[PDB]
C-alpha cells in the first residue's frame, strides 16, 4: 500500500492503476479496526508525512483527502482511456468523522512521494509507460 501526493495527471500508467488499487485499501483497514473496538487516539499518527514504517497510519485521520484524490485518479483513468471498473468513489460518511479529515501537503512532503516515483521509475524504466508512450529512459 503506497499514497503518493504528487498531481495524478503526472503519473506514469503503472502508478495512476496501483496506486488506484491500493487507496480503497486504507478505507478497508479504517473499518476492521473501527469494528474491533479501535479509534484514532489508540494509533500513532505521525505529525509528518511518512514513506516507510507508519505510512499507511498516516492517512487514518486523513480520511476525506483520500476521498477526494480517490476522485481524481478516477478521472484521469478515463481521460487516458483506461477500462476501470469501480466508477465510483467509495462511501465513508459510515466511517466516525474524527478518521475523515484533511490535508494540505507541504510542497517539500510532495517532494518526499515525487523521489519514491522517480526511483521505481529509474529501476527498469522500459516497465513505464505515459499515456501509453515509453517516453521513460
Amino acid at each position: 500500500t503506497r499514497i503518493n501526493l504528487t498531481l495524478v495527471s503526472e503519473l506514469a500508467d503503472q502508478h495512476l492503476m496501483a496506486e488506484y488499487r491500493d487507496l480503497p485499501r486504507v478505507f478497508g483497514a479504517v473499518r476492521k479496526h473501527v469494528a474491533n473496538g479501535k479509534r484514532v487516539r489508540d494509533f500513532k499518527i505521525s505529525p509528518t508525512f511518512i514513506l516507510g514504517a507508519g505510512h499507511v497510519t498516516f492517512f487514518y485521520d486523513k480520511l476525506e483527502f483520500l476521498r477526494k484524490r480517490q476522485i481524481e485518479l478516477i478521472a484521469e483513468c478515463l481521460k487516458r482511456g483506461f477500462n476501470i471498473k469501480d466508477t465510483t468513489v467509495q462511501d465513508i460518511s459510515d466511517i466516525p468523522q474524527e478518521f475523515r479529515g484533511d490535508y494540505i501537503p507541504h510542497e517539500a512532503s510532495i517532494a518526499i512521494s515525487q523521489a519514491r516515483l522517480d526511483e521505481k521509475i529509474a529501476q527498469r524504466p522500459t516497465w513505464y509507460k505515459y499515456y501509453g508512450k515509453a517516453i521513460y529512459a
